[PDB]
């Protein structure tokens, strides 16, 4: 399902904490508490083009593979050229 940067940007933190990861929207409004690096790193990239600051962070493949378990959406076919 598509989502626009607007809705994404709203959903930073507290009960709606979404991330655009490799052109794929995951909500992670819970995992905030769970991540070994806690909220901060998620929060600061939430409602954002986290694609990059996610996979470039030296994440182990593991942290990527679970990523494709969730998927609430992809994105609008315009925002597709912002993530870059
Ligand atoms: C999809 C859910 C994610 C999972 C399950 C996950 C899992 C992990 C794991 C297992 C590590 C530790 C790697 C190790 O000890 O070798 C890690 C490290 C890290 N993650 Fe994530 N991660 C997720 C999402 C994110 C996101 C979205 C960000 C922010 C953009 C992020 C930022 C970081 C950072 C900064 C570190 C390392 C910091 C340091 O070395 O002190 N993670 N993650």
């Amino acid at each position: 399902k598509y989502y626009t940067l607007e809705e994404i940007q709203k959903h930073k933190d507290s009960k709606s904490t979404w991330v655009i990861l490799h052109h794929k929207v995951y909500d992670l409004t819970k995992f905030l508490e769970e991540h070994p690096g806690g909220e901060e790193v998620l929060r600061e990239q939430a409602g954002g083009d986290a694609t990059e600051n996610f996979e470039d962070v030296g994440h182990s493949t593991d942290a990527r593979e679970l990523s494709k378990t969730y998927i609430i959406g992809e994105l609008h076919p315009d925002d597709r050229s912002k993530i870059a």
